[PDB]
């Protein structure tokens, strides 16, 4: 039948949500599933309704074809976009399609020039 896991694009490597510095600047940590697999995780932020990010910690077991925990999180705060983030090594998070293209407007371009 239909599939929601279509309205999801996940983010660049290299760069991840930290979500304690987001929460305290308007985000709310929601759902927390214990789930294996990136599509399980993204499945649950495809459930609950609020939910606008989906992070993921990777090499439990086969490396990529699986995760070792499933974070959500809605990372707005009066419809603006207060997520944070910082540089990583075993993380990545999946966005919508309503906040993936302005997770592009903060990696496609840089700050430093060198």
């Amino acid at each position: 039948g239909a599939d929601c896991l279509n309205s999801f694009t996940a983010g660049v490597p290299g760069f991840v949500l930290d979500t304690q510095a987001s929460v305290s600047n308007g985000a709310t940590f929601l759902e927390s599933p214990t789930v294996r697999r990136g599509w399980d995780c993204v499945r649950a932020c495809c459930t609950t309704q609020n939910c606008n990010l989906a992070l993921v910690e990777l090499q439990p077991d086969r490396g990529e074809d699986a995760i070792a925990a499933c974070f959500l999180i809605n990372c707005l705060y009066e419809q603006n976009f207060v997520c944070k983030f910082a540089p990583r090594e075993g993380f990545i998070n999946y966005l919508t399609r309503e906040v993936y293209r302005s997770y592009r407007q903060l990696v496609d371009h840089h700050h430093h020039h060198h």
